[PDB]
């Protein structure tokens, strides 16, 4: 009598014309251990929507689920998340760096298995910007049409950080609060009221479709985007056309202001309420081996986490991997695991603020109002 294991991932996992990693990686896991009595069931969710999907009930959710670490306290503070211990958390401290152990870490314990780095970057069609062009958003703004997808909370950080807005003071401190205050504040968000009057901007959509779309049709020709769609970006410019480069900057009163893209990782957790913990936790281990972490790269190109991948030359020479390091070194900051709620949910309406024509349209005039009001609210979701 088998014993079902149901595992959830995202669509691309799951999807056989891309080497359907997720079922492959648990038929491995099977074949490696026949002491194992067990059959697969698979959900399909996107890592982005797994605290809603996980929290909403634990005990109705799969047993092992695919996750962006972001989502880390909130699964705890559901009892949502097993803390792994013994060669699971041995491996996930041995085979990462200290930062990317520390995206699954808390109060000192380890609640999952990285399987790769959670962070954005940019897409852009070589045909239209150089090298050189798009180490400027401004000067890519001369040359062609730059998207950004501006209400959605994980991307709108990077122009305020540009300027030394701050999450949790260096986004570890939960008593330094949010601080989006004052002119460093307005200065940002009068520059993204510019971007919106440009007319070679174009707003992304929240998920990036629109962005995607746009590329193929020449009406965008940069994208700041993930991993998880290179291969749709192949598809939409042509794989000769594809350019990906780390995030440039923005010039914001005569200063050259370096973007910075929130870095985390996506992780595999075992569920408290799976029957068979002991099967759990050993597959979550094997989701996140390093056979499995260079089968996703091969399968579906998307870039490993574990160090001793590095140094393949394949993963080396990945332009998408390398961007990924770039934007690791250079134009990151680490995603606090202190829970962002708030600001995720006040985020899209800020940001779809600023569109020509919106309900309370964030313009020149009110700028300085509503990057307080967006302060404040900040600041209430945790009183
Ligand atoms: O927008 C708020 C949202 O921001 C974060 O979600 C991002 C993910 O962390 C990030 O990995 C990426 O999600 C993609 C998956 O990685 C990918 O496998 C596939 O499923 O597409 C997803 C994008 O559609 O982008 C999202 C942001 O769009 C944060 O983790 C969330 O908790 C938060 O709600």
């Amino acid at each position: 009598g088998k014993e079902t294991i149901t595992v959830m991932g995202p669509a691309e996992d799951l999807d056989d014309a891309q080497g359907a990693w997720l079922k492959t990686e648990c038929e491995a896991f099977a074949k490696a251990n026949p002491d194992f009595n067990i059959e697969f069931k698979y959900v399909t969710s996107s890592e982005s929507d797994a605290k809603d999907v996980v929290t909403k009930d634990p005990k109705a959710a799969a047993d092992v689920y695919m996750f962006a670490n972001d989502q880390l306290e909130p699964l705890i503070k559901a009892n949502a998340i097993a803390k792994l211990g013994g060669d699971t958390a041995e491996y996930v401290k041995s085979s990462n760096s200290e930062a990317m152990a520390a995206t699954v870490t808390y109060d000192g314990d380890i609640y999952a298995v990285p399987y790769t780095s959670n962070t954005w970057f940019m897409y852009y069609d070589k045909r239209v910007f150089s090298e050189d062009d798009v180490k400027s958003l401004d000067t890519m703004l001369t040359k062609g049409k730059v998207s950004f997808p501006f209400d959605n909370g994980w991307y709108l950080n990077a122009f305020y950080a540009a300027n030394g807005c701050t999450i949790f003071g260096d986004g570890t401190d939960k008593a330094a609060g949010y601080d989006f205050s004052g002119d460093k504040g307005t200065a940002v968000t009068n520059y993204i009221v510019d971007l919106f009057a440009n007319p070679n901007f174009v707003m992304d959509n929240n998920e990036g479709s629109l962005g995607l779309a746009g590329l193929k049709d020449g009406s965008i020709n940069a994208y700041f985007n993930g991993n998880w769609n290179y291969d749709k970006v192949k598809e939409a410019l042509g794989e000769e056309n594809v350019g990906v480069a780390a995030l440039p900057t923005i010039n914001i009163g005569g200063k050259d202001c370096q973007l910075k893209a929130f870095l985390g990782s996506k992780a595999i957790g075992v569920n408290p309420n799976c029957k068979n913990q002991e099967v759990a936790v050993k597959l979550a281990a094997f989701l996140g081996s390093e056979d499995a972490q260079l089968a996703h790269f091969k399968l579906r190109g998307q870039a490993p986490v574990n160090k001793d991948l590095a140094t393949n030359e394949e993963v080396a020479a990945d332009p998408v991997a390398a961007a990924m390091a770039k934007v690791s070194s250079d134009c990151s900051v680490a995603q606090p695991i202190i829970d962002m709620s708030g600001y995720w949910d006040a985020a899209t309406p800020f940001g779809d603020a600023f569109q020509n024509g919106a309900e309370g349209q964030i313009t020149k005039d009110n700028a300085a109002q509503k990057t307080e009001d967006f302060n404040t609210q900040l600041n209430d979701s945790l009183k």
